[PDB]
């Protein structure tokens, strides 16, 4: 029969090559037979009719099958979504052929899993002979697989099956940079050369694969062909640890079909969820948050940002939290900021905050929450494990009543984890600001904390009690290694604030910035003069100092002449002061004395080419400094006048920090 083969080679193709022909009668309805040659490739069998010449009767490919039952056995019967073939062939030593072959593909492609497992339903009802075959296919040796676990050879293999045309640029991808950079995430934003639709046998080739653990993408708006892959890969996959979709505008259908694959899936490997961005909406967020309460694994982190919850979905979902024994000692990290905490009971909110819990960090922010509720639940929960603790943007209470209950100071004084808090955007009051302060110099188990309290209306609650505010006064402060106090609107009342900051042993990094709105000259002087003895007593322990989007204009000039003579500070951010070339002038002479400033942040001065070229000239003979951010803003302008001499100058001061 060769006459017969080549007419069947001219159809699907030379090279393409084919390892099995055969004979076989499909068996078809109506109780009528047909005569069929059958072929088989590496990922795919086809059935052409007998005659010459052949046309194409029907093609399925391996990853189609659901599943293969034999029973009578000359007589083989293969199931697909497509349709189910039923095979007369001469011999039984023929279907164990073709059967031992397509498990020995799917072994080849698909290392790590059983060729059961792929084509789901394998029954011959002379069981023994499926004994045979396992150990067949135990029996051949296996090439140690690609890179990734194969995965250029299982994308080749579904490009094939699904229809798509196999990318090099795919395979060179991951056979050599994903290789190099022992990566174990497919990032969604690593094949944007390709076209959207290219990215569908990219991520279906992840079901049967066991290198990569961890799928993302952000800031990509994700197909609907693509959200069927993602999901088919979460309903199938046993090694996919972690799922970070991120403001990929899925909505709440997807939220809910999301719940659907993670439902059917008997054992998930997810621990790690970030969905922020998309507007899941509670309906989505209540759908999934079922599956989460039952998960095997646990949450380790969640972060669902800015998905359009109110109170309603992050109650749903906190008490399906809570539900879940594991979350507890396993979630560590915690994201709710920018959905809506207020006006919308939360019982199941502090509930689960409360019951001790290993969360590391929490974020709220741009929630509106309240302090005086949620530092209340973390009190009881939280003392352990929490380090990181935003809080930004939100009202202290949602009472019209004034008290400070005790949940708040006492957590301050109780926490042994916190390291970073944000209570920053929030107007705090003279006494909750008391209560915190009080709190954390109370508290000794904390070291190093770094506190922002940037735009929280300080001003107006120093003008309104204070004096002691900070003065509480009996301890103070040994704890804070970072403060922020910019944007607080203390204008003159920064003096009060400057002289309890040089009664201070701990603080590292201070920023002032943008308390300086409008105030008279003969008001402000006195303030800069305060902050000059600070940076200049010997004993400063202030390493970095932010002066911010002050406004000053030519007044930094002051501190920037102390500068020079500066032997503490290792950073400074003068930007966004408006101080021109005159202030460029001195900042330079500045650093041709100073030997001790790692890092200087001077943006939006106004600065001009004839500046810029002031400071390219004292950083040749200044060996110290090792970064000096370019300033993006100021350069583009300088641009638009001299667009020759501000290139070379800034090129000169990059060089020499190159070198330094």
């Amino acid at each position: 029969p060769r006459e017969l083969m080549e007419s069947i080679k001219d159809v699907i193709g030379r090279k393409i090559k084919i390892s099995v022909k055969k004979k076989v009668k499909l068996e078809v309805k109506g109780d009528r037979v047909e005569n069929k040659v059958l072929v088989l490739t590496s990922c795919r069998a086809f059935l052409l009719s007998a005659r010459i010449p052949s046309k194409l009767e029907l093609t399925f490919s391996y990853l189609e099958i659901h599943g293969v039952i034999c029973h009578k056995p000359a007589q083989m019967v293969v199931e697909t979504e497509k349709c189910n073939m039923s095979m007369k062939m001469v011999s039984p030593e023929d279907v164990s052929e073709v059967l031992a072959h397509i498990g020995t593909c799917l072994r080849r492609i698909f290392p790590g899993l059983s060729p059961l497992r792929i084509m789901k339903k394998v029954s011959m009802e002379p069981s023994e002979r499926l004994a045979s075959l396992q150990a067949l296919w135990d029996s051949q040796t296996l090439a140690e697989p690609g890179p990734c676990g194969g995965f250029s050879q299982m994308y080749a293999c579904v490009c094939d099956w699904l229809g798509f045309s196999y990318k090099e640029e795919v395979q060179w991808d991951v056979d050599t940079i994903y290789l190099t950079q022992d990566t174990r995430e497919l990032n969604l934003q690593d094949f944007s050369h390709l076209e959207h639709r290219d990215l569908i046998p990219i991520i279906a080739a992840l079901e049967y694969n066991q290198w990569f653990t961890k799928l993302s993408s952000k800031d990509l708006k994700l197909s609907t062909d693509v959200c069927e892959q993602i999901l088919r890969v979460v309903s199938r996959s046993n090694r996919l640890e972690e799922l970070v979709l991120e403001n990929a505008g899925l909505r709440i259908d997807f939220a809910q079909k999301l719940a659907g694959a993670l439902a059917h899936n008997p054992n998930s490997g997810l621990h790690t969820i970030n969905l922020a961005g998309n507007s899941l909406e509670d309906r989505g967020v209540s759908s999934l948050s079922i599956q989460f309460a039952k998960l095997p694994k646990g949450l380790k982190h969640l972060n669902l940002s800015k998905t359009s919850l109110s109170p309603k979905g992050v109650n749903s979902l906190c008490q399906s939290l809570s539900a879940n024994p594991l979350t507890a000692s396993t979630l560590t990290h915690l994201d709710l900021s920018g959905n809506a905490l207020r006006g919308d009971d939360l019982s199941h909110m502090y509930n689960f905050l409360a019951q001790p819990n290993t969360i590391v960090h929490l974020d709220l922010s741009n929630t509106e929450c309240s302090l005086e509720m949620v530092c209340s639940a973390l009190l009881r929960g939280c003392l352990q494990c929490l380090a990181v603790l935003n809080l930004s943007r939100s009202v202290f209470s949602h009472r019209k009543g004034k008290e400070v209950p005790p949940s708040f100071k006492q957590f301050f004084s109780s926490s042994l984890a916190l390291i970073q808090i944000n209570l920053s955007g929030t107007k705090l009051s003279p006494e909750p600001l008391k209560a915190l302060l009080l709190g954390l110099a109370c508290n000794h188990s904390l070291k190093g904390v770094s506190l922002d309290l940037s735009n929280c209306e300080l001003g107006h609650c120093l003008r309104s009690g204070g004096a002691q505010v900070l003065e509480g006064c009996i301890a103070e402060i040994h704890n804070i290694t970072s403060l922020d106090i910019s944007d607080n609107g203390l204008e003159s009342d920064l003096s009060t604030l400057i002289v309890w900051l040089s009664k201070n042993r701990s603080i590292q990094h201070l920023a002032l910035g943008k308390n300086f709105n409008n105030m008279k000259s003969k008001n402000l002087t006195p303030v800069l003069d305060n902050l000059v003895q600070m940076i200049q007593d010997e004993d400063s322990p202030l390493q970095s100092l932010s002066l911010a989007d002050s406004k000053l204009k030519a007044e930094v000039t002051i501190i920037i002449n102390a500068l020079g003579s500066n032997t503490s500070l290792t950073k400074v951010d003068i930007s966004g002061n408006g101080m021109g070339d005159m202030g460029a002038k001195m900042l330079a002479k500045a650093l041709q004395i100073n030997t001790k400033l790692r890092t200087v942040i001077w943006d939006k001065n106004n600065i001009t080419a004839q500046g810029f070229q002031d400071i390219a000239v004292a950083m040749e003979k200044n060996y110290t400094l090792r970064f000096m951010p370019i300033p993006m803003y100021d350069a583009a302008q300088a641009l638009k006048t001299n667009p020759e001499k501000t290139e070379e100058a800034l090129q000169k001061i990059e060089n020499y920090l190159l070198r330094n």
